[PDB]
């Protein structure tokens, strides 16, 4: 691909993130916590799983940025429609505003509903994630492997301005404590 030209400088928006998250003092790395970060409650934040936004909302133009995941067991990586729903059990899919992909046990998978299987021969340790908002294109791209690409939502329906989706995953296993670090241009 040719989208690195379209890179975008993504922070992370501290009062979306789940309370026992932790945001780097650059707002460009998130893990979770071993406990409750000793923050007030807000209508913002993900209240029921480990899940952050970034500041930047975006709602025209070619949009490009990457993710490190190394050594992570289980995540997701995306966009979302700014008005997601914050509080109580949902599924990540295009109908409730999520362009979405994950690793979960051993396996990876776009958020679609129902879900569907990728086929990714090099685990990635980066993920460059590529956004045109006219086209309506989310396409996910492994930089471990030449950049080659993992899956494309096209006819995408964002019915609204778009905002960079993060979850780091929980930690039940002791395996999955690294953070995501949005990686430099
Ligand atoms: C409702 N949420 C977000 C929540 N409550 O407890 C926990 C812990 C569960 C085991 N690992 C650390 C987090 N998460």
């Amino acid at each position: 691909h040719h989208h690195h030209h379209h890179m975008v400088h993504i922070t992370l928006d501290r009062n979306t993130a789940n309370s026992w998250l932790i945001i780097s003092k650059d707002r460009r790395q998130v893990r979770m916590g071993d406990t409750h970060q000793n923050v007030s409650d807000n209508k913002e934040r993900f209240s029921n799983y480990p899940m952050v936004l970034g500041a930047q909302r975006f709602s025209s133009g070619k949009m490009y940025w990457e993710v490190d995941v190394t050594q992570k067991e289980a995540w997701d990586l995306g966009v979302c429609r700014d008005s997601v729903q914050r509080k109580g059990q949902f599924s990540l899919s295009p109908e409730n505003g999520f362009w979405t992909i994950w690793l979960w046990q051993d396996s990876y998978e776009a958020g679609t509903s129902p879900q569907t299987t990728l086929h990714i021969q090099v685990p990635p340790c980066q993920i460059g994630i590529f956004v045109d908002y006219e086209a309506g294109v989310v396409s996910f791209y492994n930089i471990t492997d030449h950049g080659s690409l993992i899956y494309t939502f096209s006819e995408c329906v964002f019915a609204g301005p778009l905002r960079p989706f993060f979850n780091v995953g929980f930690n039940y296993s002791g395996g999955n404590a690294a953070p995501l670090k949005l990686c430099p241009l």
